[PDB]
């Protein structure tokens, strides 16, 4: 489990199995808050972490899962955390500070490149998500967010995909950037069309082809 | 050692423990590359300006930024192999240096500290974007743009070498609203639009 998942984290890709001790967090734990000094990045081994940024008075930007890396901004560009990280399931994680990062990094520049590729990918994606917030209708952003979650945690379930996302309705709405009421009706409508099925903290996507067209 | 001056204040080089490569000339009005095509080159401007544009759904162009001397563009398709996320278009004659992935790899074997600066540069670009949720007016956004243009190329004669449509594309508002704001500002005595430049009052 751990070895299989960790190998896919960019900071470990290609690296053979080379005591930075893995930490455990309860569900609903704030790993760190927006604005705090930060000396540490984390790699998720298991569980989900939501990344949130407070509004003038909290909109979710993304859901981090197994293999993903969060909190690297303040290590790469020293500054306060640009958002909060909050576990939504129990999380088992491995973390490292600037010192260890640099140690691990001096070893290999290709790891440096993998890390760059993560930030570029986030930057590429940043444009698109931001353009959606300017240009895309609500129901369309819902379909879109569902598929974004589908590609990250989706698995094959008898010729369809099960996307177990672990989010409340409220957290889904905070991810889309719209009201819970509006987000629900869109979800509801997708359901009556039979493109998706809502089952607790998981959606069953029967027709991703359609949901894609709608996105 | 003029090229040496400009390059020295590029993000990639914050650190001085020379480094000339071999540059390229681009005419004004040149598409260095277009949104969507494959990239394998990043550029560091020595002289001239470049607009970075992305396609809006209504077929208009959102200009994301105006790069000038010392700035880098095109690095995203080196680090994350894929299509250009924007187009880059010279608005003046441009001198710049280029590297493809092989070149960048070799640089980084040469000066390993270049890896840290690149990580810092992109991380900083993420951090800034986060801080700028102001998309959530038009004369108030234009003034901001004018000021942002003032810091980068001001001397406060601001030779921005931009077009009015280009200015509105920078703003993300209609040429209408924008041309309006930029008449109300002139009238009131603040700025005075003279060509592809401008002069402020406050
Ligand atoms: C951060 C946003 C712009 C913005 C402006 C105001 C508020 C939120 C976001 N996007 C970019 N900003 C500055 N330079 C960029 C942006 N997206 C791509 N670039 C550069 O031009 C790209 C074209 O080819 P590439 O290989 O994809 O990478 C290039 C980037 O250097
Ligand atoms: C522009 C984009 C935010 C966004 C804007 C519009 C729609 C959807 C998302 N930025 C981010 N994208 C992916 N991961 C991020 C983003 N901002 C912060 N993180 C991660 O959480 C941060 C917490 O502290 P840190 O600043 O040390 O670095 C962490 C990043 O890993
Ligand atoms: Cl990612």
């Amino acid at each position: 489990h751990m070895d299989e998942i960790l190998a896919r984290a960019g900071i470990f890709q290609g690296v053979e199995p080379s005591q930075l001790q893995p930490v455990d967090f309860p569900r609903g734990h704030t790993v760190f808050a927006e604005g705090e000094p930060g000396d540490r990045l984390y790699i998720i081994i298991s569980g989900k972490v939501k990344i949130g940024r407070r509004a003038p008075d909290e909109n979710l930007l993304t859901i981090m899962g197994p293999s993903d890396m969060f909190g690297e901004l303040s290590i790469f560009d020293p500054g306060p955390r640009t958002s909060s990280a909050t576990t939504i399931t129990e999380v088992r994680a491995v973390s490292m500070d600037r010192d260890a990062l640099r140690s691990w990094i001096a070893d290999r520049p290709e790891i440096s490149e993998q890390l760059l590729r993560v930030l570029a990918r986030r930057l590429r994606r940043t444009n698109n998500n931001l353009a959606d917030l300017i240009f895309t209708d609500v129901p369309g952003r819902v379909a879109k967010q569902l598929l974004q979650l589908a590609q990250r945690f989706g698995t094959q379930e008898g010729g369809a995909l099960r996307v177990t996302h672990d989010l409340t309705q409220e957290e889904i709405a905070q991810l889309v950037g719209a009201s819970r009421e509006t987000v629900n009706k869109a979800l509801a409508d997708f359901a009556h069309r039979g493109w998706i099925r809502l089952e607790g903290k998981s959606v069953l996507i029967s027709d991703s082809e359609r949901l894609a067209r709608r996105a």
